[PDB]
């Protein structure tokens, strides 16, 4: 299938709809110019006692903190 | 802003549409019963000279390696 949901997304090669050379991602709160965000970048402000969600340094999603 | 895109998803509390207690995810190739898949679980079969995509153990998406 495709690495980018949209054919407009320049993070993917138009021909293959796979990520372009160098690229690690095409979308998500932890994607920055087709690269993963640095490990520990805050990606979701938490409320109550909960810790903030942070980037993994190895994926483009913002995960629940673990 | 909900942690699950579907109201039917039992990984999320129906009242808040946030993850249920203990839950880490509700969707994705690296989610297994509302928990993250073990680090290094293969989530995408690669072709040519490329390594396979593996689960991080810290997220529910299957990332590029």
């Amino acid at each position: 299938e495709c690495d980018c949901s949209s054919p407009e997304n320049p993070c993917c090669d138009a021909a293959t709809c796979k990520l372009r050379p160098g690229a690690q991602c095409g979308e998500g709160l932890c994607c920055e110019q087709c690269k993963f965000s640095r490990a520990g970048k805050i990606c979701r402000i938490a409320r109550g006692d909960m810790p903030d969600d942070r980037c993994t340094g190895q994926s483009a999603d913002c995960p629940r903190y673990h």
